[PDB]
């Protein structure tokens, strides 16, 4: 039963991998729609990343960043 | 304008959540395998190998063997 | 095989020599960050400062301008 | 600010100098691979050899033995 069990594990993983790729493709499609509407895809991706984070932490980190940048120059 | 972009953002976020579920499922399968005594590191390697052409895989392995025996440790 | 061994050994050893040197420099960089942290600086922010200084200031200004507008428009996620 | 500001100027200057040094080494490594490739060497295999040599030889032997068994079990 071991041989089959392993084969089923492998097939299970490969299928989830396919599903993950299908979802990645769906995401790419939405970005293509956004680009078509005239949005900046690179910035839009950054928006998504920023929204995952706490607003206050974000605000504080940007405040310190601005402090450092001013000190040494951009 | 604002509503259009918000809808785009919320759709992407929904899809990313679905993708995360799948990624977590994959981690769960590997953990289940480990619990059953399987070698997780090797299992991932098997998956990677099954993606490549058998012949290409075999040639590279043959050259790798050639290189390895020649250089040593 | 004398030839196979000699040819591959030299190329491999040469690369490994360079990789070792690279890691030593990487360790040095880490040491400077450790000093910075000791001085009271935020290492995460400092890394970001380094990355930012690498890119075109004008491109970043424009990208950050568009970013702020997008963020105001869509607000925060639930 | 001599303390808050100028201390940071020195730190950044030092890091950026080291990053340039590291970049030069990275470039030397690329040039080596580019040379080897030009001489008929299989670069992807070379990289794999470098990676392998960083590991315990006995550990790889065991892992490869286990891998062969798994591949057989999955009939692949």
């Amino acid at each position: 039963v071991a041989g089959d069990q392993l084969k089923s594990i492998v097939e299970r993983i490969e299928r989830l991998e396919e599903e993950k790729k299908t979802i990645a493709d769906d995401i790419k499609e939405v970005y293509a729609e956004a680009k078509g509407n005239g949005y900046d895809v690179k910035v839009l991706r950054k928006v998504i990343a920023i929204r995952k984070r706490d607003a206050n932490e974000r605000a504080e980190e940007e405040a310190i960043l601005d402090l450092y940048l001013q000190a040494v120059g951009e």
